[PDB]
């Protein structure tokens, strides 16, 4: 197993689309032990955890509430039992306004709408290794989600903004990091068929903003030289958990891109 | 004169040693016609902004303030005269609170003080493009300021984050902005003795952080090849001026960077 | 004028259409006295520089040609009169044999072809800095221009790697033009209906290069926020001008892109 | 073993330092089945090659001598054995006179001597992938290695114009490669002490450029916020492993950095 002996944190799991019940699938098939963290519908993702290859705690987790962050890593602890640590934690969680996103106009989003996805979608990268780090062994690995924000694009408007915040959190949290011996990186995926994307793509359908993103879609298989398939969330899993594995020991505040090579191709 | 008979909106003047104090001058040397906002002590700036080669308006602007904003557009139309509108716009704001920079921990900051941070240093410039847009003439343009934060680096913490941020809807702007025949851009500028940096610089006065700052600005004279002035802000004045004028008519969602080249060099 | 009183060495007139010539044209507005230099059919380049809105001296000059660069030096302050020197120098030159580009495979291109397109394309750059920058006066100014090859695309083949060359070139010509206080940068241009443009297009007239070619051509155009026209060459021209300017004095060892904005665009 | 099962070609072995030898003895106690090639002095590699954890096939390759390449694939097919094929490929080769680096002035290399080093270090990746893409399989790996040649920096010189080529023909060769469903990857690593690099920091013992390699040495750990070992190049021959494995499968034409987090944080 390449994770064979880690206990690893993960949370973003809502449905069985969702990058991290496969990041979670994939881990336990190579012989993680997993601690899970679900937001708002427990029973829901309770239910949807059952179906992962083996079992392991769920603990609530809302980025959002201190009170939440404060009591994480004593929650954690008490699942794994005193004198264990954790070996990697996975973020994959994201939330922006509908204000800020699809077919409504980048210029008409509030800051508080703004505000609240960035604290959920960048500034809680920071909350969780703040929360977890003191938990961590040596060699350790914190993995967030991004998608590549380097040039605008149409839709993901107020998102890419905060993709663009994420990254640069990322550098810092893999100072602090450093001093736990821990890395930390993101794993840029291309477009994957989730619950988030179905927020996206259904407030769009019929809308000039739903045909840009069919666009993109088919534009990234394309340029992928090795393709890419929307339907398909496997490779971004195993990237993960390279990435949580051993087998990445020089890499930290940095970025693993795994969308078939389509940001490496202009067209 | 680069800049004759083209109007200019320049926000950000506190001191004589502001960035956009500089910019203001070196406008009106090339004859643009001005019109200076400021925040908080407008009695003070006023002060400074008599200093300057000629005359200009100066309206109050808190670019937190909703009020300020939406009528933003109507007091400038007021200012320059029914009928005319605006060729250039100058955002040189920025802020964030202590507890998110200097010495402070990074892991420290409360979401309350980076969501502040982040209010006024990055999503203001969408909100100035917003209000302004409606009065630019085609060929016009938006410049903001930025600090390259493609790398982390002590001190700048959560800054930088606000930083990433603003290159991110800089871009987003650049969208918005061509509808209307509008180039928007940053110019990226090397260390100057302002206010600002005052402020991080004296908030660390015998701390690493200060040491910090000090190894960072004798690095970026070192690897410039022509050297860095931290002294001067002349040829940051003249690149924004270069952006407002008709000689970089194709550049538009981009970064200039007026940082002596030391962002092209590695020692 | 803009660049009145400056004088700018120029190479890389061959028709109407160069870049160059549109370079040369501009910058005889802004009222540079220049020195132009050609390659191969002096005839008929002279034919064409007769065009310009001002005489102006043309020498010979194949980059390949060691003699010719070991007496560039002499052979231009000959023409400039003896103690005067260049304000500017402007590369605009490039090479790549057919079996490097078009509909060519990739891996079908023999070393010597490619070397020779590199010895031109990207080398030579090194070569005229070496020449000229003994002869140029402090806060004079070197342009190249370049074709983004940050990522990959159909046709433009290895002709992208010597741009990818050219670039670290430049990066390491501004170490040795900072020694004069010389600056050195590149201007990465979007597509423009040039000779050189033409003999790629024309090489897949009916092949799929061809066509990813007029796809890339109406691409950058949507991309672009404030469009891109293939057929005018203008707005590159005063980019260039515009580094050859003072207005510029702390970028070096950079890249300008007048593309329209398009490489800060997805879609 | 993560490479169990899997045939891998791994060139560019001369010493136990060479970082081709740490990779391929971590693929062989991978499960890795291995062809080596060498280049000049066979016997010498011959018997370094027999401290490896395991015996392998070693043949002769000089990536310049075009019948070398030619009867390539052939000897690999008679070396692994008829129906079989080739799932990894390992390019860690490099070479640039002398005039080309060191203190030798950037300006004093003739082209001839360059273009030898742009040979080996840059064209050569593109030979190999053409002689070997042949012979291998669906989900197969091709690794070059690469130094981070984004920012100009002293002594480097010529071989980061060459490294700038590498990482533009790596984006090309995995065009060509995911026709046969191939990965193509470069890893920059962070400095390691092998025989090049005592060429270069030998070639110096006393100079300017010799005090500035010291420095970069220096800079590098400091700014890596794991830290960074230049005796070590384990973490580099893991992470080569882990791009010959299944485990990144959607990454292609990219490179990732094993330098300890260094190029993600200017001090
Ligand atoms: N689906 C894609 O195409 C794609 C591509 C690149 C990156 N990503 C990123 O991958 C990550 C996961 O996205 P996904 O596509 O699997 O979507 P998803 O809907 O399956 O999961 C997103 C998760 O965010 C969690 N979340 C939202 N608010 C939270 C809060 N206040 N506290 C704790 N958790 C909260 C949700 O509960 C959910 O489980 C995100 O960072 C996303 O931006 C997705
Ligand atoms: N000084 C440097 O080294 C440096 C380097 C690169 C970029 N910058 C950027 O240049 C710009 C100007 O900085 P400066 O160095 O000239 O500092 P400064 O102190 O001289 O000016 C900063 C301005 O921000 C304005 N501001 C703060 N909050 C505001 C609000 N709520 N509404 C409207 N205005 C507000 C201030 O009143 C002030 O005039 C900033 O974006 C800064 O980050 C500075
Ligand atoms: N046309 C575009 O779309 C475009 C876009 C971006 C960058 N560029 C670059 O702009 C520059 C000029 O290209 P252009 O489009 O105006 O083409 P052009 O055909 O009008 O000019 C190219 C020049 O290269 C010169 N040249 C070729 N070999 C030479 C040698 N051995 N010695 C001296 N000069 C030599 C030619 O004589 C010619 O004048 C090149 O570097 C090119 O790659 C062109
Ligand atoms: N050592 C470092 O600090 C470092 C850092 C980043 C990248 N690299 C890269 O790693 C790779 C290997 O370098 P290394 O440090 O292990 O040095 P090395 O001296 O141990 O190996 C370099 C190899 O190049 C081979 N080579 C030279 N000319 C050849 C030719 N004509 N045909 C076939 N092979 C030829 C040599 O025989 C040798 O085995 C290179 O691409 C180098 O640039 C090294
Ligand atoms: C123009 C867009 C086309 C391709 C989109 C790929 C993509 C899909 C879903 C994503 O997830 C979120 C998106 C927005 C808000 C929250 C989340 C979360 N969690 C994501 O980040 C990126
Ligand atoms: C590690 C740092 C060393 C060099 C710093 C250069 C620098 C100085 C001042 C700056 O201005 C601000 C900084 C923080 C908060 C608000 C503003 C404002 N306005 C800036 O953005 C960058
Ligand atoms: C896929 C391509 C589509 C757009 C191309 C834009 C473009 C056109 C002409 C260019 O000039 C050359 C090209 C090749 C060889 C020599 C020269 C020269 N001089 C260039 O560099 C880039
Ligand atoms: C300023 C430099 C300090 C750090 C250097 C790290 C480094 C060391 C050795 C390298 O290998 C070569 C270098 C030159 C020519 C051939 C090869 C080969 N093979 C390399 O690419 C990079």
């Amino acid at each position: 197993g390449l994770l064979d002996g880690k206990r690893i944190l993960v949370s973003g799991i809502i449905t069985d689309s969702s990058i991290a019940f496969h990041i979670a699938r994939v881990a336990q098939e190579q012989g993680a032990q997993l601690v899970l963290t679900g937001f708002d519908r427990l029973r829901l993702i309770q239910r949807i955890t059952d179906r992962l290859p083996a079992k392991a705690p769920l603990l609530e987790l809302d980025v959002q509430n201190e009170e939440h962050l404060a009591s994480l890593a004593g929650r954690v602890t008490e699942a794994i039992g005193a004198g264990n640590k954790l070996d990697g934690v996975v973020h994959s969680i994201g939330f922006m306004p509908q204000t800020g996103m699809g077919i409504n106009p980048f210029f008409d989003a509030p800051y508080a709408d703004v505000s609240k996805g960035i604290h959920i979608s960048a500034y809680s990268y920071a909350s969780m290794a703040k929360a977890l780090l003191p938990i961590m062994n040596p060699g350790g690995s914190i993995v967030g989600m991004d998608f590549d924000p380097s040039r605008a694009m149409p839709a993901y408007n107020w998102m890419t903004v905060a993709k663009s915040a994420l990254e640069s959190v990322n550098r810092f949290v893999a100072r602090e990091a450093g001093k736990y011996g821990v890395r930390s990186n993101l794993v840029a995926a291309g477009p994957i068929r989730t619950l988030a994307m179905s927020a996206i793509v259904g407030g769009a359908l019929g809308e000039e903003a739903g045909a840009q993103i069919q666009l993109l879609e088919e534009g990234w298989d394309q340029r992928a030289p090795i393709g890419w398939n929307m339907k398909d969330a496997t490779p971004v899993a195993k990237t993960v958990c390279a990435l949580l594995s051993d087998w990445l020991p020089a890499t930290t505040g940095d970025i693993i891109y795994a969308d078939g090579g389509a940001h490496t191709q202009l067209l």
